[PDB]
């Protein structure tokens, strides 16, 4: 064992129980106040616990770096993401592309960009699991007429062409097995489904992923964006250029305000306050452990307006954002190779980010997240989402195991017994999730710490011949 | 790294996330809420923060055993125990008794009982680190006027008797370096004070003791009470005889209520409902890891009385306790070979319990606390003292540093900046400590987790011949 590593288990420890004695000792306090007093009090408290609270935070990071730990980790995380990407090129450029079992892919999904970049990566994820070649047809596309290939690389260098000796939709993996080329439909249609969706991860990666990532179906998903997105060299160059033209450096929060559109019909409108509440809070968490020369903030959004309004309300924060990519993402404009280009910079940059705080209804946000799972070993409470939990459009059910009892205190609360499989629906990032007790039938809230993710797992295909 | 060290770290992580996140939402709550609902609210709240706490304690102890943690730590602090009592012995049994340094303590120190035993083990610890044989005279012990091996094995086989060439009272190390037999005073008056005395531990156990032990000044300190309390066959079958009368099995925590003759004068009246709710406290965490088949609780008490209202007030609790021996700890009777008998056996039975809730204010609490050391590879945090902090009469400065800066927010308070030394005297329990700001001389309240503890070394002798 390290000197450092039950040094910090013990701190830790008996951090929490200070935590504990303070919380008991102020809140009988609290019962005999009331008004100003009772509020001023309060808020002194709030400020007081944050420190102590962050404290903890940081002994348990240095805990997960202590003693060689962070070293181990980055080699096996490095080690998993060449494997997988080294498996996907060989699954991607057979040596004979005219009998080569192949699946195409229709990128004109009738959505934005993230949504239409999450169905390549659902035709993606299946033809990995039936062995079949990634064919992607993207002439006409929305955001580019020239294709596929006005951004990024072609998702494969042998075999780009969908000419085969049978063709057919797709119907079934087994009755499938002698067509050589299969057309794939939007998950919203596809029928019959097979297992290969998220949230599930390759059973022969499960030991490895829960070692190193506190969410591998991130990961997993991530695997296949890390490919898609291999940038064309004028988009590399811009990139790197941009990077160097916005005085993009470290520490770096990003921020991803979604409104125009979305509002009304996906999600809400939230104050730039919202956001900054978490900005701030993180900052002051880094802060415990590092020199912070400025408070940098990445703004990706489609409202241009908001960089002004953002200035004015922090003028201590440098907001890092380029305004004519966010005026280029407007309604009127959005389905161009410009506000296109202006969206992978901002998620691009966000990905980098040191921390993400947004709305993770919106897909935007879910793609930074995504490829920042690339970046970092474990990367995945790298975040803060003012709504949604982390989710794939058309993934199986997410489930939960519940480890703690639970007896509703009221009738919107629901029971719990260990071993129950909650299937969750959000989280409120108040204490309390909100979800389905399956055995039961009943919908209503539930503490989030009283649960459990049920990790699922998939027999896919290993390709052994890639090493 | 270990799959579930991993899963663990990051559950720890989780839960105190979604402490934090239900913390600021219930409090925001009750900023809005008056009279019987206000304190209904705060009710309710902390039956829902003790079991969350709780879940994140358990998953604490569970990382102190993961992936062979507990299997490496009971080993090391084996060897290390043996290693301690193998040199000890070695001094204590010279060949040539009449050839051996020397140093004569008496037993008959003006005060209690854990008093006068602390008396020799602060002899003890001198002469261990002056490479002098100790020599304890205890005719006229007012516990046994027969002496000390009334109860006790002999404190060495060859050597016990005081003749030499030289003899001289204390004087200090140097001038005595050719004084074969030093006599030495309590220490309430020694001058001049060795290097030798708590809560310094030799400077070779340092690395191993930090890496096992959570405090290990107490360990350093058990180890001489150990040899000491050596019991002779008689105390021996004795022991075994109450263990089997008494039903006494685990799980079991132990309680001493002292009361009497302390009340006013060393400590202050509490009642039993004070002990009670960290007795239960803890059963509730316990009961999270094992099955609890009865909550037994071991009571040791100079107040007879007690046991009857106990049972009376906690009927669903089962007491262990010899109420006969409660009397004979009265004052009339207090100094007795069978009252003497009878404290030995409660601080048995106390250092043998899973938890012991007390006030350290009574020198019976801190040897049952120091022998529990022996018992357990880390039981530093096994405990709940209802007034002081651990202290060892006659110990050097207690000191601890500063590792957070902290901004008064009363007169009250002190200030202090990272790398300050503090002086503590005693823990609030709850989440304050009090102490004086060496640096600035101030004497006040700071916030207890602000704080790290100041380890002191010294170069004590290492016995190399004992191997
Ligand atoms: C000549 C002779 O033979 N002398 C012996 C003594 O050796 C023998 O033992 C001595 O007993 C005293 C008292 O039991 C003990 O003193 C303590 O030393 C502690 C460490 O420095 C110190 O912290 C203690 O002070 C607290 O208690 C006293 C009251 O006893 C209060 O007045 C103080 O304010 C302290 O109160 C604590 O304060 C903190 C912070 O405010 C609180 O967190 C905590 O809850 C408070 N606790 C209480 C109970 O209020 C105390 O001064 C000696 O250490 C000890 N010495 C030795 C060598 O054993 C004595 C035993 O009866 O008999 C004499 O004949
Ligand atoms: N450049 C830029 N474009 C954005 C931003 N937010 C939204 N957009 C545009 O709005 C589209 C929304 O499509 P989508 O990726 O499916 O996300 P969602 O509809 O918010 O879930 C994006 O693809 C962009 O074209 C932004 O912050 N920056
Ligand atoms: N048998 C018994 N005796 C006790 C108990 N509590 C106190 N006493 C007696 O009271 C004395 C107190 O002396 P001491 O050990 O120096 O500790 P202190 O005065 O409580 O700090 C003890 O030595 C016992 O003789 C108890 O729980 N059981």
């Amino acid at each position: 064992l390290g000197k450092d590593h039950e040094i910090l288990r013990r701190r830790i420890e008996n951090g929490a129980k200070e935590l504990w004695f303070f919380l008991q000792s102020e809140l009988k306090k609290l019962k005999n106040l009331e008004g100003n007093e009772l509020q001023r009090h309060a808020d002194e408290f709030l400020l007081d616990l944050g420190h102590h609270e962050r404290s903890i935070m940081t002994d348990l990071y240095y805990l997960s770096q202590t003693d060689g730990a962070g070293d181990w980790r980055e080699k096996e995380a490095k080690d998993l993401t060449e494997l997988v990407q080294r498996r996907i090129t060989y699954l991607q450029n057979p040596k004979d592309c005219s009998k080569a079992k192949k699946l195409v892919c229709n990128i004109n999904k009738g959505c934005g960009y993230g949504c239409q970049l999450h169905h390549v990566v659902y035709c993606f994820m299946i033809a990995y699991g039936t062995q079949r070649t990634l064919i992607l047809e993207s002439q006409n596309w929305r955001y580019a007429t020239g294709g596929w290939e006005t951004v990024f690389r072609p998702v494969s260098e042998t075999c780009t062409d969908r000419s085969g000796i049978s063709t057919g939709h797709w119907s079934g993996e087994v009755k499938d097995k002698n067509v050589q080329v299969v057309e794939l439909p939007i998950v919203d249609s596809l029928h019959p489904r097979p297992p290969y969706l998220p949230l599930a991860v390759p059973e022969d990666l499960a030991d490895r992923l829960v070692r190193v990532h506190g969410d591998p179906a991130v990961w997993w998903v991530s695997q296949f964006v890390k490919y898609l997105i291999r940038p064309q060299p004028w988009l590399e160059k811009e990139i790197e250029e941009a990077t160097k033209k916005l005085g993009f450096k470290h520490p770096v929060i990003g921020v991803h305000v979604r409104r125009t559109d979305k509002v009304g019909t996906e999600a809400a409108f939230h104050p730039i306050e919202e956001y900054m509440v978490h900005v701030e809070e993180h900052f002051q968490l880094l802060a415990r452990r590092m020199q912070v020369d400025k408070k940098r903030v990445y703004l990706a959004t489609d409202d241009p307006s908001l960089l002004k309004e953002a200035k004015t309300k922090y003028p201590n924060y440098e907001f890092i954002s380029d305004n004519s990519i966010s005026w280029s993402a407007g309604l009127h404009n959005r389905y161009t190779e410009n506000s296109l280009r202006g969206v992978i910079l901002d998620i691009h940059f966000l990905s980098q980010a040191d921390f993400l705080v947004c709305t993770f209804s919106s897909q935007v946000c879910r793609v930074a997240y995504e490829i920042m799972q690339t970046l970092h070993p474990d990367a995945s409470a790298n975040f803060h989402s003012l709504d949604d939990i982390y989710y794939f459009g058309g993934q199986n059910a997410h489930n939960q195991i519940a480890i703690y009892a639970h007896q509703p205190r009221t009738a919107d609360e629901i029971p719990m017994e260990p071993g129950d499989i909650i299937g969750v629906a959000g989280n409120h990032w108040d204490g309390y999730s909100k979800g389905v007790n399956r055995k039961l039938g009943r919908t209503g809230l539930y503490p989030s710490y009283k649960v459990r993710e049920k990790i699922e797992t998939v027999k896919y295909p290993t390709y052994p011949e890639a090493e």
